[PDB]
Order: structure tokens, then sequence, then C-alpha cells
């Protein structure tokens, strides 16, 4: 099972097998999977980097998160044999819950089980309390890398503040910069640095990565995300990413 998919019952086994995991391999590929984009700010920003904030900021904050995908590696790009990713699957309500109808289709036609989520669901809470104290964030000897990050951050900030995200991006950034000191958007590399335009899938099928699992589903997204990671930092960096790329995110 190079996937294993955590719920409320194994949360806290999992969770102890990662802790047990990071110092050998300290560098974390991350994905989420939340009920899409439901609406857009209205009215006038301070800028185009300013109005995507609000959007994140008014979406991440009314729409549960459903699930996220850790994947770790060593600085090599070696994953543990222990597991290739692991996938937390939160509650989630369907009679309840806000969502965008066509995200909820898409997830289903791609393998979520909203009843499960609905059963044995985690809580965010509980999860935010454990990787807050697992050594993964607030510690610069930690990598975490994430396409297209500023929703994934904002949905761990979200869980582990308990409070409303900041009503501007300056402090936004500022929070994310102290549970992740260490980070790269490959968002960012790929197309703000080397000017490629294509989406994660896209980009893993020029480099002929192999996926490992459903499309859609976060724990297979994050996987594929280290080995992108990894396979750009060889073929255009010569083994080692720009620092000057560190903590740098798209479209912010
Ligand atoms: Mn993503
Ligand atoms: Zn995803």
């Amino acid at each position: 099972s190079p996937i294993r998919d955590v719920w409320s019952t194994n949360l806290q086994q999992e969770m102890n097998l990662i802790m047990s995991l990071i110092e050998r391999y300290p560098v974390v590929s991350m994905d989420t999977e939340f009920p899409g984009v439901v609406a857009r700010p209205l009215g006038v920003f301070k800028s185009s980097d300013d109005y995507h904030y609000q959007t994140l900021r008014a979406n991440v904050d009314s729409l549960k998160i459903i699930q996220i995908g850790l994947a770790l590696s060593d600085e090599e790009g070696n994953a543990p044999v222990e597991a290739c990713t692991w996938q937390f699957n939160f509650t989630f309500n369907l009679q309840d819950d806000m969502y965008a109808p066509e995200s909820i289709e898409l997830l289903t036609k791609s393998g979520i089980d909203f009843k499960k989520h609905q059963e044995v669901g985690i809580e965010p809470a509980d999860f935010a309390e454990l990787l807050i104290g697992s050594g993964l964030v607030l510690q610069e000897e930690v990598t975490w890398i994430t396409f297209h990050s500023g929703y994934d951050f904002a949905y761990l900030l979200k869980a582990m503040t308990q409070i409303p995200l900041p009503a501007e991006y300056e402090e936004f950034y500022k929070i994310l910069c102290i549970y992740f000191p260490k980070n790269y958007d490959i968002k960012y590399i790929m197309k703000s640095v080397l000017n490629n335009s294509k989406g994660l899938q896209d980009i893993a099928d020029d480099l002929q990565i192999h996926r490992i699992g459903p499309q859609h589903q976060a724990g297979s997204d994050a996987l594929l995300t280290a080995r992108i990671f990894f396979e750009i930092r060889s073929r255009y960096f010569d083994g080692s990413i720009d620092s000057r790329m560190l903590n740098q995110l798209y479209g912010l």
C-alpha cells in the first residue's frame, strides 16, 4: 500500500508514523481537495495580487477541507518504504455544508466516498493539533512543497490558528512563513521562473512521470508534486533549487 489512507480512527497512529520519519525524510509535498470555488469577491481592490488573496480568503474561510495529501521524501527524492504518500480524509456533510455542486460531482467520479467522510472523516482541529506538535511545521529543517500554494497553506493555517485568515496578504504571508519557514511553490517555479504554463498533470506527462493513484485525490496529487519537484530540480537546476525562489508564492 504505497498510499496510506487516514480517517478519524487511525489519525493518531498515522501521525505517529509520520513523526517517526520526518527527520530522515524532511521534504514534505502537499496537496489539498476542497469543495471548489463557490464565489468571487465583488468591488475594487488594491491590486491583482490583492484580488487573488481576497478570493482565496473568502473561499478558504467558508468551505471545509475534504482531503489533504502529504508525501515525504529525503533530499534526494526517495520516499520512505513505509508509504509513498498519506491521504487525510476530513469530515464533510453533503446535506449541511457549503460546496459547488460541480466539485462534488468531480470528486465523486474521482473516487471520493462522501458517505465515509460524513461518518469517519477527520476533524481538522484534531489533525492540526498533531501537525503542530509533529515537527513538520515551525521548523526550518523541513521543506514544504506545493503546486499553487495559497490555497494549500491557507487551509493548514486555518486549521492551525482556528481563526479567520488575515484581512491582508502581507499578514497572511508573515504567518505562513512562521509555520512554513522553508517552502517552494512549484507553480511559481514552473511558470514565473521557467515560463512554463502547464498544469500539474500536463507537466507530469511531459516529464513522463507515472501517476500513482486517482487524479483529483490529494494523496496521489501530493506524490506527483514531489516527483515533479525532484525531476525539475535535476533537469533544469542541476541538483539544487535556487534559494531566491524560497517562500515565493505564485500570484500573490
Ligand atoms: Mn493543488
Ligand atoms: Zn489535488
